[PDB]
């Protein structure tokens, strides 16, 4: 029943899309065995070339598509296409219109998660910033999770989270130097992922200040560097996404749809992990 996937990410050489086609490898060889095809392609973030990717997996005649869409929306039409062919197309990472499942981290858990070690860290009372990024679900879910869980703490005081410090190192920076520049005591930051929470570890160095600890997202690379680092950081942790479970996950919902099991109506989470000092060590990492 299940011969062959097709799985288009948006770069097969960035470790997450590395680690997303091994669960999509590892996943289809447990449920159909060592003889499974799996294809790989590169979107290269450009939404005509993953339709023409889609269409050529349609015309491959694969059991099962895993996407990671480069455009949620605009890919519909293909993923429509797919579908009417007898195609079971699962999105990863981020939606994509019309798919037969979703599977992503659970986004509000990893803000919940990052803010409740940084409220407990700081004993329930402090004052906290949250570096703000793109709108986009994946970061809005971060913040909102992230404020729901310091509400819970009266003594613990936001003094800004609509920043958009863009999901990078240099709007990390630029967005946490006028954070130091306006607050002169600052004892938790929460970045909406690793790299923003860089670029406000870099800010912090200029500035000269280390009076609060960083929180990122993703356990990246970016944050292992960072906490494996023999140098100074004020990085302290990050909830980890699994893109390897994320993508086996994928596979295994897709096969029972295949099978005519009934889709989800609604995403399906992946749990994530905070990782620390306490287990940087044993942190089994994207690369
Ligand atoms: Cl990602
Ligand atoms: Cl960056």
């Amino acid at each position: 029943e299940l011969n062959s996937i097709g799985v288009t990410v948006g770069d097969l050489a960035n470790p997450f899309f590395v680690q997303i086609t091994k669960g999509v490898e590892l996943e289809a060889r447990k449920l159909a065995g060592d003889k499974v095809k799996v294809t790989l392609v590169s979107s290269g973030y450009d939404l005509g070339q993953q339709v023409a990717q889609i269409d050529n997996f349609i015309a491959a005649k694969v059991d099962m598509i895993i996407l990671n869409a480069a455009d949620s929306k605009g890919i519909g039409p293909a993923v429509k296409r797919a579908k009417d062919a007898g195609i079971v197309v699962v999105a990863v990472d981020v939606a994509a219109e019309g798919a037969d499942a979703t599977i992503t981290s659970d986004n509000t858990q990893a803000g919940a998660m990052a803010c409740k070690y940084i409220s407990d860290r700081l004993k329930e009372k402090g004052n906290v910033v949250i570096i703000n990024g793109p709108p986009v679900s994946a970061i809005q879910n971060r913040v909102e999770g992230c404020e729901s869980e310091f509400k819970k703490y009266p003594d613990i005081k936001v003094l800004s989270s609509n920043q958009n410090a863009k999901g990078s190192r240099e709007g990390g920076l630029e967005v946490m130097t006028s954070l130091l520049a306006v607050n002169p005591k600052i004892d938790g930051v929460f970045a909406i992922n690793d790299p923003t929470a860089i670029g406000a570890d870099l800010a912090a160095k200029q500035a000269q200040r280390n009076e609060f600890f960083i929180v990122g997202v993703d356990g990246s690379p970016d944050a292992e560097e960072a906490l494996k680092r023999g140098g100074n950081t004020l990085f302290v942790a990050t909830p980890a996404q699994d893109p390897q479970v994320m993508a086996s996950k994928a596979v295994e919902v897709g096969y029972g749809i295949l099978q005519g099991n009934p889709a989800p109506k609604d995403p399906i989470l992946i749990p994530v992990t905070l990782i620390d000092k306490n287990n940087i060590s044993t942190y089994k990492g994207w690369t």
